[PDB]
């Protein structure tokens, strides 16, 4: 569980519980983003978490949903995409990487979310590490737990967002 | 990552037979007995014509289709509503018809286990059902809890690769 996320009422308590679950697991920053069936309106997604506010604003401002390589990945797969240097291919994606890094978001992964009612989302989690090798060792050590977490977060958060 | 290397063979297969053999072995190696992987394309409710993989007794699968059990199987309705597992507990069989279903499934050797709902990136709807042989439900539940995180990863790997084989 999942216990607290269900007993919670309102976005504020739900966000605090999810953030703490991630933090306890070893991830300092998280974003839970969700769209309803047949929506591509990323700039109006249901968004939860503790990403820096200025970064979230810039992301929307710059239209980074069209650039961020994890977005297109999420439309095609249920498997995680790790924030590996190989995913940033274009010059725009290089800038995206640099800008996200400035915001403190360099190491992490994005778990695509695909709900029972056609919801489309992502749970992104970032880790503080001394290098990418350290980050990857940590992420591998907690991956099975994260994999369960993302589905619990999806089932709970879909109803909060749209119902 | 070494953790997920096992799951990579699911994309390295050529054809439904090899894919089925790989999936069945991963499940068997993990400690489960019988499995059924079922998948439908976007918008489909045609359970009698799903893409199905596994080692459920053939006569049972034939019976399930014939008797229209998809209409009453509580794991089916659950999968339309949720991404979370549904464990095969007496409490999920509520209607008299679902009691019949449970009795018939038990005769086919399917009593303890769980169903992982599958929801694909392209609207695919499915289930990965796995049965457990045990002396009682408590032992069965103890085993299932011990392998659940591995199974949770497996079901998504199976879905991603399975969808390509079924529809792409
Ligand atoms: O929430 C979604 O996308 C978003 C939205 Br909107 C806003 C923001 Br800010 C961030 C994301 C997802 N991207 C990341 O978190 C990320 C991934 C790799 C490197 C760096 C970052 N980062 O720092 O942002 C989303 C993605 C796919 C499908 C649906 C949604 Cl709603
Ligand atoms: O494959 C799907 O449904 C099916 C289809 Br067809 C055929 C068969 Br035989 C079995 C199922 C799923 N049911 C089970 O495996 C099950 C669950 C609990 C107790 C006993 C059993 N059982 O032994 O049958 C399915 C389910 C949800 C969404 C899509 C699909 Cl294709």
């Amino acid at each position: 569980g999942f216990l607290e996320l269900e007993r919670s009422s309102g976005k504020l308590e739900w966000s605090a519980i999810l953030q703490k679950m991630a933090s306890d697991l070893g991830f300092s920053k998280i974003l839970f983003g969700l769209l309803p069936k047949d929506s591509q309106d990323y700039e109006n997604a249901f968004i939860v978490g503790n990403y820096p506010a200025a970064w979230r604003e810039h992301y929307d401002r710059a239209g980074y949903a069209r650039v961020d390589p994890t977005v297109s990945h999420c439309t095609q797969s249920v498997l995680p995409i790790f924030w590996e240097p190989s995913i940033y291919q274009t010059r725009k994606q290089h800038e995206f990487f640099e800008e996200a890094s400035a915001a403190g978001l360099v190491y992490g992964l994005t778990m695509p979310l695909h709900g029972a009612r056609g919801e489309l989302g992502a749970l992104s989690l970032s880790v503080e590490a001394e290098n990418r090798a350290e980050a990857n060792r940590f992420m591998e050590s907690v991956l099975p737990t994260l994999w369960m977490l993302k589905d619990y977060a999806l089932q709970s958060g879909a109803g909060l967002a749209f119902e």
